[PDB]
């Protein structure tokens, strides 16, 4: 998150971490057993971290939980990033409480306008990199669907929406990846990709969540 | 790299890929069994890998061999990252050939306006990330010393030296952090640290390995 605040300490509790010796995505817990990320954040091999604040400290409240099944949308497309959702179920549920809950998935989407929240341990700067400790968040609304396309003509599909300021300077970044926009409690989007981080006239663009509510549910149910 | 080329396969021989289970940083042959890399790069198990030109694909040249030895600069700071220089010791001895050759350690400290040699598999973008595949090659000047200091008020010790160019575009980045400069054959230094990544009046910042010679030299002799 390049421009973003420390969150307050547990105050987003359903952001996991999805660690492979290191951080490298983010997720959202969607229930006691699954989460949900960004299908290009997909390893073999993925231990699920809850309870963070401060991503490199032992701090009391952290759960760690290995993916059991990793289920990326059977049309992502890595070229262009469509469809770019994944489920991941963990190996057994965690404990639900005041640092580790649930967020709802959406019951309609959002309207350009709305005022989102992200959050993630992603990159900190638009240009070089800097990890960060401590969970960062930033206000930031959803954009009409008319400046997405037009400022990533010919990229933007329908599953694709942007969030952030179009005169720059505060954005989510490499690492942020996989994880949340939610907007009025609900999640909303899911990290994806952009150009740069925080540049102006490049927003972020974020999977569309309302448009996979059906898939991720069936795909909890089959699972 | 950001704004170099893809070097000729097998043309910078002496660079290799310090691995743990990814490439994190750069490094220079300077024998059949030491490496030089920058002291912010040591990890306690270390895999270098020498011979590479496409760090993701086996190409038939590779060597990989495990670091035994990695001995930091007994005065590096973290905090200002002064005297980053660090020696690798191989566990054995490498097979060196065409593709797989020393850099001659300086003669002098190369005078500002000499034309250097910097390559890696470092961030190849002034915003956000991208990793490359190939190795990637950067032609750039010494600075002056003068200019040097001015980009980075109070910083700038002795032992650093800013290569690159005042207008921005071209610099090394994270990631090349460990790899050469070499200047008319010799190595003159090690990918450092800068503010961002080709950035105007940002030029990157190296260690000046000419005021190391002796200490390289005791190092190698006592162990």
């Amino acid at each position: 998150i390049v421009g973003g605040y420390t969150c307050q300490e547990n105050s987003v509790p359903y952001q996991v971490s999805l660690n492979s010796g290191y951080h490298f995505c983010g997720g959202s817990l969607i229930n006691d057993q699954w989460v949900v990320s960004a299908a290009h954040c997909y390893k073999s091999r993925i231990q699920v971290r809850l309870g963070e604040h401060n991503i490199n400290v032992l701090e009391g409240n952290e759960q760690f939980v290995n993916a059991a099944k990793i289920i990326k949308h059977p049309n992502f497309d890595r070229k262009t990033l469509n469809n770019d959702i994944m489920l991941i179920k963990l190996s057994s549920p965690v404990k639900l409480n005041a640092r580790v809950a649930t967020v709802a998935l959406p019951s309609s989407c959002a309207p350009a306008g709305t005022q989102c929240l992200i959050s993630g341990w992603g990159n900190t700067l638009s240009s070089g990199v800097n990890e960060p400790d401590l969970l960062q968040c930033l206000d930031a609304p959803l954009l009409p669907q008319a400046d997405c396309e037009a400022s990533y003509p010919g990229k933007i599909t329908d599953n694709m929406v942007c969030v952030g300021f179009l005169e720059g300077g505060k954005d989510s970044c490499q690492g942020d990846s996989g994880g949340p926009v939610v907007c009025n409690g609900e999640l909303q989007g899911i990290v994806s990709w952009g150009y740069g981080c925080a540049l102006p006239d490049n927003p972020g663009v974020y999977t569309k969540v309302c448009n996979y509510v059906d898939w991720i549910q069936d795909t909890i149910a089959a699972n």
